[PDB]
């Protein structure tokens, strides 16, 4: 199914539409939008466009929530057809199933592509406290595009199926508890992690001591 012939795209919407809350002085709430992003991820390649989504683009409107998953919707079409045909996905796999109907109304043009929901657990929220993504969000003044690549340089040595299995123990384990998460990914004075990287420089058997720690992380949850 994932990591065949055929491109497929996981879109996670989540982290669209944020906002930052506060009790005034006055004991009322404010709520404030602050940027946010979609995360559309190719399992096989470990590509990640990151669309940045800059607060700008909610002036005036309301139910914010609802509004951000048409957002969405038009963000994942104009990617699509920025691309040649050949790189655009035949499946897109949404991890919220409020996706699966605007996605529906705004792809009608692409014939040749499957959306389906998901129950797989993939918190690319996560990455809003790796610094890099979280900083090049907080800080846009404007709506952008970025490609990553988060497999770092995994796939010369793991296939991609190893690959995905690691990158998602990494986003849970770092969602679920991102201090200890962290400390795991660190186990050495010494460890770093190159700056065109997203992951940390680890040894194969570092790596097998990691991905057994992230999985207990999760499963004490
Ligand atoms: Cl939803
Ligand atoms: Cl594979
Ligand atoms: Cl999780």
């Amino acid at each position: 199914e994932l990591f065949s012939n055929q491109i497929i795209w996981f879109v996670d919407d989540t982290n669209v539409y944020r906002v930052t809350i506060h009790k005034t002085f006055e004991g009322n709430l404010t709520t404030k939008p602050i940027n946010g992003a979609i995360f559309i991820f190719n399992p096989r390649t470990g590509q990640l466009f990151l669309k940045i989504i800059h607060t700008s683009v909610w002036a005036g409107q309301k139910r914010l929530g609802q509004l951000a998953k048409w957002k969405t919707a038009e963000e994942v079409a104009a990617l699509i057809r920025s691309l040649p045909v050949e790189e655009q996905p035949k499946q897109i796999i949404v991890t919220r199933k409020g996706m699966l109907d605007p996605l529906e109304v705004h792809l009608l043009d692409f014939p040749n592509i499957v959306i389906k929901g998901s129950e797989l657990q993939l918190p690319f929220q996560a990455c809003l406290k790796v610094e890099k993504f979280g900083d090049l969000i907080l800080k846009a003044t404007e709506p952008q595009m970025v490609l990553f690549n988060l497999y770092d340089d995994w796939l010369k040595t793991i296939s991609s199926y190893t690959a995905f299995s690691r990158l998602i123990l990494i986003l849970r384990a770092l969602h679920v508890n991102n201090d200890r998460a962290k400390v795991i990914l660190k186990p050495d004075k010494t460890t770093i992690t190159e700056p065109h990287h997203i992951w940390p420089t680890l040894t194969d058997e570092e790596w097998i001591k990691v991905e057994v720690q992230l999985k207990d992380l999760i499963l004490a949850d």
